This record gives structure tokens, sequence and C-alpha cells, in this order.
């Protein structure tokens, strides 16, 4: 029984989904298919992961085998930096759509805050209004950048996908998003395992309390905040573990303990670091 959040346009999105970053293209079909069988419906990919084609094949099988209908799934993909523009953005979307073998996409995101994101958003608003995508949003946008879009365009981004985990908890940005009706979505909910997160003593003491794992506690913590989380694992047993978090609840005390862990900065790098902007823009 996986809860759904309601986005600013009335679209419902599952609060827990399945991420496919660093799953090799040739392993992505079986992973996604297994995830769906286990009960995932929110699937997160991107043009840049090079595994849309495998995601689409998993879906096609699940649908053909009767496991799900298309409407039960929530497929997210992303516009890569090098495609950002007006027509370039439509072309990119249509390329992803093809790879996925879908008629529509549930959520399409601007992947990075660089290049002509105003033209990309305008493009995206038009595909949104044409019915090609159910919800449009952004990724890795700080509040100033979110505001800039909001004051220059009609459609408020439905989602902003950003790094959120116990060591970068980003509460001030969450309340800015809640204020302006932008659903926060957590990428790297486990910080990709950085900083011995699965062995953190505070997290284990709370996990022990409930007979759950640390991973489960982290995801329960996010979702209990009203944050969509998209953990990634290539293991069937962890798919099952990661989705099995709604049969318990953290106390206020538990939530406050977890809050003490915030380090207030990325586990990876800052998007305001000019060297980072350049490194990202030079990947493709
Ligand atoms: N918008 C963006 O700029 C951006 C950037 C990065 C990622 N993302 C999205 O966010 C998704 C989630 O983030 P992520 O892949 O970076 O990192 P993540 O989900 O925080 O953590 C990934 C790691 O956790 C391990 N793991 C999963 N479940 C576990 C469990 N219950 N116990 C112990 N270890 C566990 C995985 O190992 P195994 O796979 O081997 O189990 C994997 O190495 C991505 O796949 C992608 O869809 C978006």
């Amino acid at each position: 029984q996986v809860p759904k959040v309601t986005l600013n346009n009335g679209v419902e999105m599952p609060i827990l989904g399945y991420g496919v970053f660093q799953i090799p293209p040739e392993k992505t079909e079986e992973c996604v298919y297994e995830a769906i069988k286990v009960g995932y419906r929110l699937i997160d990919t991107a043009a840049s992961y090079m595994n849309e084609e495998g995601v689409g094949r998993a879906i096609k099988r699940a649908i053909d085998e009767g496991i799900v209908r298309r409407e039960e799934l929530f497929v997210t993909t992303k516009l890569w930096v090098s495609d950002v523009g007006y027509e370039s953005t439509k072309k990119a979307f249509e390329k992803s759509l093809k790879k996925l073998q879908l008629e529509y996409i549930d959520l399409y995101l601007i992947h990075q805050p660089f290049g002509d994101v105003h033209c990309a958003w305008k493009a995206m608003e038009e595909m949104y209004k044409d019915g090609l995508v159910r919800a449009i949003g952004v990724s890795n946008f700080y509040p100033d950048r979110l505001m800039d879009l909001m004051v220059h365009h009609e459609i408020v981004p439905a989602v902003n996908q950003i790094e959120i985990h116990p060591f970068y908890q980003r509460q001030e940005e969450i309340e800015f998003m809640r204020n302006y009706n932008i659903q926060p979505e957590a990428w790297g909910p486990f910080a990709e395992g950085r900083k011995n997160i699965f062995q953190n003593g505070v997290l284990r003491s709370i996990a022990e309390k409930y007979g759950k794992t640390v991973a489960q506690v982290i995801l329960r913590w996010l979702t209990q905040k009203g944050i969509v989380a998209i953990p990634k694992t290539v293991r069937r047993e962890r798919m099952k573990e990661n989705i099995s978090i709604f049969d318990f609840e953290l106390t206020q005390e538990d939530m406050e303990k977890i809050a003490t862990l915030d380090e207030g900065q990325s586990a990876f790098f800052s998007h305001r670091d000019p060297e980072v902007v350049k490194w990202i823009c030079s990947l493709k």
C-alpha cells in the first residue's frame, strides 16, 4: 500500500520509487522488470543514464504479461544539458519517448540548472499542454533559480529533484518548495552509501527500536516528511526491503534525532561551484 503525493496540477505520484542511475544499459531491463513485479510504479531514469531503452522493455513486458496497466506506472525522465533549448528540447523528449516505447511520460525534468532553461521550460509547457507529458519539473534548482522560472513562466514546476539524505537534509529549501507548491523529490536518498551511512549509530539505534534496517529508516524518514524518494538497488531483496516501510512510523523524537545528522552540504559537490558547472557541461 504505497502512498501517493498530489502534485500542484492534481497528478498523483508514488512517494517511493525506483532509480536506475549506474545500472548498466544491458542490466536495466531485468532490474526494472523485477522492481515492477515487487511493486514499484515510480521509475526514475534519464537520457544521460543511457538505459531508457531497457526501462521501456521492462515496462512493455510487465504490461503484456498483465502485471500492470500503463496508468499504474509513473515514468520519469530527464532533459540533458546538451539538449537544452527550444526545439532541441522537443527533439530530446521525443527521443526519450521513443526509447521508452511510451505514448506519454508522467514526469519530465530539466536535469541540470545550466544553459537556456527558460527556452527548455517554454518547450516543456507546450508539450505539457499538448498532453504529451502529465507533469513537468526540474532538478538541482536552488530556490533563486526556481523563483526565476516561476516569475517568468505560467506553469509552476511540479517537482524539483534534488539530493536529500540524512547528511544533506536541506530543510529550508523544503519549506520554500512547500510554500510555492513544488513537490520535493530526493535523489541519492542514501547518499549513494557515502560516509558509512548504513552503519551510522544514530540510524541503527532507531532501526533497532523498530526491527527495521537503516535503509528502511532513511526512506521512512523522507516519506514521513512528504518527500518522494527514489532509492536504487540492483538486488531483488533490497527492492523488497526498500519498499517495505509503510507498516511503521518514526516518533517526533526519532525525527529530531535524525535532524541532528545534517551536515548542510552535498556529499558530492555544489551546483554553485563554477568549476562544477563547467565539468558538467563538458560531459557531453
Ligand atoms: N537528478 C539528478 O541530478 C540525479 C543524480 C543522481 C541520481 N539521481 C536519481 O536518484 C536515484 C537514487 O540515487 P542514487 O542511485 O544516486 O543513490 P542511492 O539510491 O542513494 O544509493 C545507491 C546505493 O545504495 C545501495 N542500496 C540500496 N538499497 C540498499 C539497502 N537497503 N541496504 C544497503 N544498501 C542499499 C545500492 O547498492 P546495490 O545497487 O548494489 O544494491 C547502491 O550502491 C538514481 O538511481 C537516479 O534515478 C538523480
